[PDB]
Parts: structure tokens; sequence; C-alpha cells
């Protein structure tokens, strides 16, 4: 599914991401925009053989099992394909574990390079939330 900006903002809010570990909703929407262009089916392969999955491009080296990343830790205890669903619950639940692990949203390279330190509230402007 390819979300609209406000649709995704609203879904993320319902799933408890607004201000989760101090990260306002716009951070999450901005991260999803640049990680996946709001496409839950986005995948990207990395040089190390791992693959990033879904709207928040969660990586198979640490977080989900895709059966082809040797040494994966599967810390979210899910198959990576679960992260591609039109239902974002699995991605959100896993993201909450990621953002809690010490490095906050710096785990998302696009967030660090394209969202952090910008006016992220712009990503939810105009939305009925
Ligand atoms: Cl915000
Ligand atoms: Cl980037």
């Amino acid at each position: 599914k390819v979300f609209g900006r406000c649709e995704l903002a609203a879904a993320m809010k319902r799933h408890g991401l607004d201000n989760y570990r101090g990260y306002s909703l716009g951070n999450w929407v901005c991260a999803a925009k640049f990680e996946s262009n709001f496409n839950t089916q986005a995948t990207n392969r990395n040089t190390d053989g791992s693959t990033d999955y879904g709207i928040l491009q969660i990586n198979s080296r640490w977080w989900c099992n895709d059966g082809r990343t040797p040494g994966s830790r599967n810390l979210c205890n899910i198959p990576c394909s679960a992260l591609l669903s039109s239902d974002i619950t699995a991605s959100v639940n896993c993201a909450k574990k990621i953002v809690s692990d010490g490095n906050g949203m710096n785990a998302w390279v696009a967030w660090r390079n394209r969202c952090k330190g910008t006016d992220v509230q712009a990503w939810i402007r105009g939305c009925r939330l």
C-alpha cells in the first residue's frame, strides 16, 4: 500500500508513535517519506547482504528474519515480509523497539540526513489528526 501523508500520520498516531520516546509524529512521517516514499512494499538490499523492508526500511541483519541474512538476530521476532503488509502494526511495533535501543531515530539514515533538524511538523501540517 502507498499511504498518503495524512493517512499515514493518522495511522501512526493511532499506533502510538506521536511523541514515542520523545519523537513527534512529524519525525516518523518524514522518516517514512524518505525511507520508503510511504510504500509499505519497499525493499532495498544492502552491500552486507541484509535487506531493508517496508515503510520504515527495517533491516534484516538485526530486526527481522528474511531467511537469507546469515547471522540475523531477528530482534523484533518477525519475518521481514510481515513488515511489508498494508497494516503497519508490525512495522510500528518493531520501530518502537528500534528507537528504544539507545540511538533513537538515528537508526534511520534518511531521518538523520533529511529530517533531523528540519521543521518536521510540516509533515503533518494540514492533517486532521
Ligand atoms: Cl511533528
Ligand atoms: Cl540519506
